[PDB]
């Protein structure tokens, strides 16, 4: 539950991103590899990747990362209004692809810590309180589907 304040200030941090979607997609995709290394186990297409020179120059990973961003910046444009949005996400992640809540603690994480490493000192406070609380909502409405499921 964010408040209209709250959604004003994750909605201004996105524009941040979405002035280079692909940019901070791709580092959000490398932090979360190199600091979790086995989530790179669950992209069959990225688990070639040995360094993050090679993550970086990788194509592909930007690109996703670009599709990653995309969906998420939709959900968060809903202002928790993402049901519809977050049920194909939730869905996909818990069954096809197998991705247990903890990676999406990290890539949570990750996306805050790339948001302070890009923006040093224009990530105010008040800015990642909003962010944070903005990704626990997208997190939780994604656990609550995971439950259901009965996906661990
Ligand atoms: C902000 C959180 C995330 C968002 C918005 C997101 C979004 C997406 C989207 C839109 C796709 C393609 C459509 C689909 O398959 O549903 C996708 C695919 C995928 N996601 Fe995520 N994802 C997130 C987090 C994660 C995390 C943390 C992992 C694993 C650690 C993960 C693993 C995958 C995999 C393995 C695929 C399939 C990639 C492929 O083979 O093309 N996702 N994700």
């Amino acid at each position: 539950g964010l408040s209209d304040g709250e959604w004003q200030q994750v909605l201004n941090v996105w524009g941040k991103v979405e002035a280079d979607i692909a940019g901070h997609g791709q580092e959000v995709l490398i932090r979360l590899f190199t600091g979790h290394p086995e989530t790179l186990e669950k992209f069959d297409k990225f688990k070639h990747l040995k360094t993050e020179a090679e993550m970086k120059a990788s194509e592909d990973l930007k690109k996703h990362g670009t599709v990653v961003l995309t969906a998420l910046g939709g959900i968060l444009k809903k202002k928790g209004h993402h049901e519809a949005e977050l049920k194909p996400l939730a869905q996909s992640h818990a069954t096809k692809h197998k991705i247990p809540i903890k990676y999406l603690e990290f890539i949570s994480d990750a996306i805050i810590h790339v948001l302070h490493s890009k923006h040093p000192g224009d990530f105010g406070a008040d800015a990642q309180g909003a962010m944070t609380k903005a990704l626990e909502l997208f997190r939780n409405d994604i656990a609550a589907k995971y439950k259901e499921l009965g996906f661990q």
